């Protein structure tokens, strides 16, 4: 079996580049502790106990607020008067870096005045190896450059609005099927351990960590690890991911919290690079937690050093000083757990005092607009035959499809977002939040027609293909709206358990577009998925006109859309990954079925590099819609490519911030009422076996820490660290590559200019996207695109040196509009 | 079994009051037909066999096209590019005669821009004698007042818009059930002929003849005679109510037509007073007639006198020139059968040149408006508990109910609007219209709920309970829709033929109502219905705050009910009937078993004029909402009472015949013409009569079934209660002029619906009668005088002894107020007669 290779110690915090200011704060406050004020930080108070899906105890005596994370991505969950914001699949779709900024301001905002301290969110793990993977629609694109530059940019703008982000899912969580035993369990599958994604170090380096690379340069607070294994380590104690690669590598200076339920040991986990144990119990109210209680323990029986627990809170509050968020603390303002006004303060045992547990703050602002906006930059046109956009003259328009109209149960009444009914906005599981209102397709081109005194229906059941038939053969368009939905693995809707069983069209709608297509000669459809979709079966029929990809664009979904179609918004969103012919051409097959007997389930990324566009290139196939595709209402040029070539070894010892002093000073105070199932830092007497309830407390402790896990003394600097986001020479600019982009048709609007490489030898994709940008021309106007590549760029990772290096094959650059329409090309200079 | 005495001759055309005109033109036309164009004019070609729901051939020689009638009294039917007006009960909710003239002005003009001659509406039969009848909602009130007025003003609107308009259906055609033999026999009932509706002379007169009489005076140029019998003869054939009651009495000047299979022989129906017969055929494409061919024959064999005939031809002719149809004319530019733009020319054998049979012309103008109006105008506010109009200020509104929603299959999706999917803004059978759109108040309310930054949902499955519990409970108002749908008897939802089974709100209504009421404190609910439903489980809850009922709005539904809530209209509707705590309350049960062995079901009226409101009021109950009962967002005042009294042929002329008849030989097939298959000609297939009528009753005992009077030329006696239109002119000689201070004494403009109700005095007389009424706009503080009269028939009863209406001795009272049951003012009467 696969096995995950020690590094120890643990590095610790050194006030790294940005993080100086934040550092010394931290270590101010975090010296004037006492060990179970430290503890209190790392360790969550227990499954629905307070307010927010993750909660820690904070420091009250120096006036230091519990943090409360939540999710999602999207916007915040389990809480109300808030925005839901288009998934990240569709920041993806934008190409926009300062779209995906003004989605992070707009949710880190409102975040932020619900008293939340911690997003759970941006999401790049899943990076999107499988095209039925059931989450990849939270993160961006399988596209590791495209992912990166969307997932940093998305944290800035939360973290400048205040709020810590939480990169996240650290790493390899590439599927939902086996991430989890008690879930496998309930679906049938006996297995002892989660699913192990067993993956090379040069496959790691290149594809998923990369944008873990660009979350941490862009100072991202936080990440979460992850519930699978790798190679048969567990995400949240693996100390190659966690101590090497994330913290020795990369040069992570903020805190690492475990996913809900993927926290696995005590002693083992700090050791091994976690920080935050979330919610803080073993299992969800159990009354147990491998830290609390156990964490002070374990520093007082001398297993763990006191330099470790020390440094995760310095970690955990040079996040918080970093994005301000001392400056704008108050108590979480709402409950995740009702809606309840009043109730009892700790939710879960319903103890504490009666009290305001909802105070019903609306957040929105004019978020709406960025919304509605986003949502229209992200409608990539696929196919356009002439038909699009409409006038408004159109004398009969027939809306056809259960995917442009109403949830019958209210846009929330499916709990997650559970079921696929009406249309699909937002997919499900953790990475959701409750809708204000959700604008249909159905109710905004309605009013569209209406405004110019058109005839418009609309049919939104799938198998009433009479009706929809009659009603297609006296339209003047008809527009069909399909879709395919997945999500987070507690939750199947339809036998999908979390993950898509294929990629064809959910309730009929391949029929229903043939049964539309067979009978009106402008056809137009309009698909909302979590990624990309089988469309063999018709998007070459004739009377198909047009064809767009919406994916789940939030609360204003229907205006969104009725933007593109009636012209407000010239589309000009890209496709973020690949459309192909079959499931086949994708390759990376989940793992469906127990391959390990009744152990943890075994996924070899045996594909290595080759996910999504670099397989189909690298198979010759030919996808149906190409990554980068995307057509727009004018046209564009690309010409005149112009190439030129542009002009710490060892660490401190471990540093102690305080003082530690007996067990009896961190017995549980007399005062103090024990709310059940809340988890404390104290012991129940100065008796640490007894007070630590562990069967193995004690028995063969020193062979169950691996070498090193204790060692405070200087560390070498690795040749690839030494910076944030790896060592600072893979950032110099080594290449200017210029192109001239001229908008050649009638109407304003964007390009998205792709610059890919191809860096040689027997083993690398043809080509590889390093930059891009969105550039908005009117007719007729030109303008100069400038990029830079850097020294990462042309590199690959040598796994006998742990290093990038040029390699030596020659190096090309390409430039166009898609993976598949480069016209300008060049060979590039040799550069080292 | 209850008889229908004969009445003959039938009364022929005189040029009575304003059809002096078009009488003198159809004469000068008709004195220029041959027997077979005039025959020609009498009776539709068969089913489905050109464009309209009923055709006739016209006459080519003289240039006159096939008249094309279509339904519905609510827009045009089986068409595009139309609209889709609030029903018939809804004009009534308004008791707003302005808007009753307006929507028949619109309907109109519609009608009139689709090359459509004849208008198949509107309805005030059945006028309402049951809640659970299934086309009330077609008509306006069970009251005769209040439906007389507003039937008239929608005539006269589609008259003077050029089309002519039929006042359907005649007479006592009060139920679904068993109103049709082969309808009856799809639902398991064998019969032999079809219900008999069973009333008496006076109960006739003050009740369902009242609301066609003034249809007649306001000049409808149709009337369409009904399925059902009538004391066992039917109605297209009954001569007491054709001969006696509509042309004698009441002096009807134009034609009638059958009801589509209610015309039951050539003969006996030409007498009996038919003129037209529709859609043709015997059966639907039964390529026989009981006229077209028969009816040239009867005349030919000396059966039917000619003067017959022609006055058919002259009565036809004249209500077409009355309303100036010869000014428009045009082809029907669409098809009823088929949306195709290209298609055979005669539909159903598909047959004739392949030609354009659509033109698609939008006649649709600007009539969203006055639908619009019309739809907030007829929203009645029941309850209201300070919880009206919203502000927009509302921080959570939750839209409950599938009667918010959109309808799966389309607006247009269930054929003839036959189910009751999403929002009810039409009921079912041939009274519809293809909706070019429909609004649903979930699209108007969360629209208007997303201009003010508010939050808004719409949970639209009546059995999503748990999702309704939580969303209730995190609301600010929650807005709870409702409905129960009826229609036409050929249709069935859910085990209901036409006629309600119940007056329960449909799918899961009153659970509905309650799972929001018991979470949330601001409840309002909205009812979309035919008719009135039992609200006794719920109206009361402490949590619901407001109730409204807005009938079936047509397209522009959920802005109309918008309009209403935000408070861009002040609700001034009243209920047009009542609202009873159970369904024994409003008495008058359906026939729904047959209780004649295997022969006609009979429908005995025993109420006599004890229908709706007037029957509560002799039984004593109290309604929880009584009629004329609307709430408004001010208020007023009533004061100031005072009443002020104020100061004929006896025989027609002979009947005339215009033009000849000649030999057999000259009504034989013409050689060139091609005959289309199942059409209906007026041609013989030879010059025998007995072979070319094909009728198994040839010449068999022929003098014996021709009733005593029935050929008979002679000048007539003019009846005692006939001889004007509508009636003897003096029954509308004003007597007595009553007025009344009405101020709005609120603090916002709106509508006040003054009511006048009379007592007739007398051991068997009503306690209140339903007179006059208006609704008149003011302002905060202002008052008006409103003034009308009473006229002698306003003040009379119906005294079968001397066929005539007579005001009795009995002591008479004036009651004013804003209610049947809300009459502060009241006056004595003076002796007037
Ligand atoms: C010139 O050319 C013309 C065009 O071709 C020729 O016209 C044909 O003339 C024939 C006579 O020669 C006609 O045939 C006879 O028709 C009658 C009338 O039938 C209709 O009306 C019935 C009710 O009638 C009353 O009311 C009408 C007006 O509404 C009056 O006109 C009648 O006079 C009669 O009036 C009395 O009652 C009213 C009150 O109700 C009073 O106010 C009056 O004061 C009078 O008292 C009605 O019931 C009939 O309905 C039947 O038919 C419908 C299908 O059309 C169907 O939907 C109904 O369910 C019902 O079906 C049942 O009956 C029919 C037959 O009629 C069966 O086939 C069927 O299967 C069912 O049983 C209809 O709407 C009709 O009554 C005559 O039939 C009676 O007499 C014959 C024998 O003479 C019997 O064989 C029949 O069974 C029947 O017997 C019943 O009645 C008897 C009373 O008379 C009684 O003794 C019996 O006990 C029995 O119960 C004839 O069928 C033919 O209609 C007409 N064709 C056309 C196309 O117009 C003309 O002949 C020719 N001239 C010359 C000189 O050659
Ligand atoms: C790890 O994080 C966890 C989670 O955050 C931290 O746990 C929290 O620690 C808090 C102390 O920082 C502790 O706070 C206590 O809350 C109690 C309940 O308060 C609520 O109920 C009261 C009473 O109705 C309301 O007044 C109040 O507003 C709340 O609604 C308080 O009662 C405690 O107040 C006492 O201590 C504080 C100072 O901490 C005094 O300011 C206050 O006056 C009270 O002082 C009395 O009691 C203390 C000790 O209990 C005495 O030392 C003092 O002399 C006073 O004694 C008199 O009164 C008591 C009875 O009232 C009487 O017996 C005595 O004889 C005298 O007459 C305090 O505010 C949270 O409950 C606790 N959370 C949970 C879930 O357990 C933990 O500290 C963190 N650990 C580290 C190492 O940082
Ligand atoms: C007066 O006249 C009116 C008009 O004719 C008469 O009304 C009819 O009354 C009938 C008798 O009540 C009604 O028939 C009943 O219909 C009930 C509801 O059927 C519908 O809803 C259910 C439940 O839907 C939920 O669950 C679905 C499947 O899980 C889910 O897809 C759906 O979205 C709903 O989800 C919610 O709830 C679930 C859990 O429950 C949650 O998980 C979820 O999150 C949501 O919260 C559905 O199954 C069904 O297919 C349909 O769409 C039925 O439930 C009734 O059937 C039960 O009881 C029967 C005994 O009565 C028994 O045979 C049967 O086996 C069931 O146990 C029943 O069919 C009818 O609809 C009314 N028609 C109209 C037009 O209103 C009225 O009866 C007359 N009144 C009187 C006094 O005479
Ligand atoms: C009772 O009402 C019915 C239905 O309205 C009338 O029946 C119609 O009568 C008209 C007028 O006579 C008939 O019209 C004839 O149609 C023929 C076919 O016309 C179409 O197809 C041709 C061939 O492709 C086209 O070229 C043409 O434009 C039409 O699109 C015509 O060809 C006839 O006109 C000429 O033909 C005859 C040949 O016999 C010659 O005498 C002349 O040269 C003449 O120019 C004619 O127009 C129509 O077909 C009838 N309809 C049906 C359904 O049968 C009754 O006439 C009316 N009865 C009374 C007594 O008024
Ligand atoms: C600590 O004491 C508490 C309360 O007495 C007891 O419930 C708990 O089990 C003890 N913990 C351990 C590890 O024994
Ligand atoms: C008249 O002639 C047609 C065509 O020959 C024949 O089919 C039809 O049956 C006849 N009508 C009658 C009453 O015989
Ligand atoms: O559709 C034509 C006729 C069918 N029977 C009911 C009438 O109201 C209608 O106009
Ligand atoms: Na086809
Ligand atoms: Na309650």
């Amino acid at each position: 079996l696969a096995f995950s290779p020690p590094f120890y110690p643990s590095p610790w915090a050194n006030g790294q580049g940005e993080w100086a200011e934040a550092y010394q704060r931290a270590v101010a406050i975090v010296s004037q502790m006492t060990l179970d004020e430290k503890v209190n930080l790392t360790t969550g108070t227990g499954w629905e106990l307070e307010k927010c899906v993750g909660q820690t105890g904070g420091v009250p005596r120096l006036n230091i607020g519990g943090m409360c994370l939540q999710d999602s991505p999207l916007g915040i969950r389990d809480s109300d008067y808030n925005s839901a914001f288009p998934a990240g699949v569709n920041v993806a779709a934008t190409w926009d870096k300062n779209l995906a900024y003004l989605r992070g301001q707009a949710m880190g905002q409102e975040f932020s005045d619900k008293g939340i301290d911690v997003q759970l969110g941006p999401a790049a793990g899943p990076l999107g190896r499988s095209p039925d993977g059931g989450r990849n629609w939270e993160g961006f694109s399988p596209d590791p450059a495209l992912t990166g530059v969307l997932f940093a940019e998305t944290i800035k703008g939360i973290q400048d609005a205040g709020v810590v982000a939480t990169a996240k899912h650290y790493i390899l969580n590439e599927q939902e099927h086996f991430r989890q035993v008690a879930e496998a369990a309930g679906y049938g599958f006996n297995i002892s351990d989660t699913i192990s994604s067993n993956v090379d170090d040069k496959t790691i380096h290149e594809m998923y960590l990369w944008p873990f690379a660009d979350a941490v340069r862009a100072g991202v607070g936080a990440i979460m690890c992850s519930y699978n294994q790798i190679n048969n380590s567990y995400g949240c104690q693996n100390s190659y991911t966690l101590n090497k690669l994330l913290k020795a590598e990369l040069g992570f200076q903020g805190f690492v919290m475990s996913d809900w339920g993927a926290h696995h040991s005590g002693v083992g986990s700090a050791l091994a690079g976690l920080d935050m144990s979330m919610p803080g119990d073993i299992t969800f109210d159990s009354a147990t937690s491998f830290w609390g209680t156990n964490l002070t323990i374990a520093v007082l029986n001398g297993t763990v050093p006191q330099w470790r627990v020390d440094d995760m809170a310095v970690r955990i509050m040079a996040a918080y000083y970093k994005v301000g968020r001392d400056r704008l603390y108050q108590p979480p303002n709402f409950s995740s757990w009702t809606r309840d006004e009043y109730g009892f303060k700790y939710f879960y045992p319903q103890e504490g005092p009666y009290e305001k547990v909802n105070h019903f703050v609306n957040v929105q602002r004019n978020h709406s607009e960025v919304i509605r906006k986003l949502g229209a930059d992200s409608t990539v046109l696929l196919k356009n035959n002439n038909a699009l956009p409409l006038t408004g003259k159109e004398r009969k328009v027939a809306i056809l499809g259960e995917d442009a109209g109403s949830n019958s149960y209210g846009a929330n009444g499916c709990s997650d977002r559970g079921c696929d009914n009406g249309t699909l906005a937002m997919a499900w599981g953790s990475g959701t939040a409750e809708f204000p209102y959700l604008v249909t397709p159905e109710q905004a081109i309605q009013a569209e027609v209406l405004k110019h005194k058109g005839s418009v229906y609309a049919i939104t059941d799938n198998w009433a293909l009479s009706q929809v038939e009659t009603l297609a053969k006296q339209a003047s368009v008809s527009l069909v709206f399909v879709n395919s939905d997945a999500g987070e693995g507690y939750i199947s809707v339809d036998g999908n358990e979390g993950d898509r069983n294929n990629l064809t069209l959910w309730k009929n709608g391949d029929n229903l577009i043939k049964a539309a297509a067979n009978n009106c000669n402008n056809t137009i459809v309009v698909i909302h998925s979590v990624g990309p979709v089988l469309v063999d079966e018709w998007y070459d029929h004739p009377n198909v006109t047009a064809i767009l990809w919406a994916g789940l664009p939030g609360q204003e979904s229907g205006n969104s859309l009725a933007d593109v179609l009636y012209g407000r918004v010239n589309p000009g969103a890209k496709s973020p990954f690949t459309w192909g012919k079959t499931r086949e051409a994708y390759g990376d097959y989940l793992v469906r079925e127990l391959n390990n007997g009744n152990g943890a389930p075994q996924d070899d990324f045996s594909e290595g590099v080759f996910i999504d566009y670099r397989g189909f290139d690298k198979r010759n196939e030919t996808p149906i819609y190409e990554f980068g595709h995307g057509l727009s209402y004018t046209t564009f040029n690309y010409s005149g490519l112009h190439i030129q070539v542009l002009n710490a070894t060892e660490t401190g010892a471990a540093p102690t911030f305080g003082q530690v002093g007996n067990a009896s000073d961190y017995v549980y105070p007399e005062g103090l009422t024990r709310i059940s199932k809340f988890i404390y830092p104290w012991l129940n007497s100065t008796d640490l076996k007894a007070s630590s309830g562990d069967p193995y407390y004690g028995v063969d402790t020193a062979e169950h820490v691996p070498e090193g896990a204790t060692d405070g003394s200087p560390q070498p600097v690795l040749p690839a660290g030494g910076g944030s986001g790896g060592n600072p020479r893979l950032y110099d600019e080594l290449i200017r590559v210029s192109v001239t982009v001229k908008n050649t048709g009638r109407v304003a609007g964007d390009a998205v200019p792709q610059l890919y490489v191809s860096l040689g030898g027997p083993n690398e994709p043809k080509v590889v996207l390093r930059k891009f940008d969105r550039l908005t021309l009117k007719p007729s106007e030109e303008t100069v695109w400038t990029t830079t590549l850097t020294r990462r760029d042309l590199s690959n990772w040598d796994v006998a040196a742990q290093d990038w290096v040029i390699t030596s094959y020659p190096k090309k650059v390409h430039v166009g509009s898609s993976s598949r329409q480069l016209p300008l090309h060049a060979a590039l200079p040799k550069v080292q």
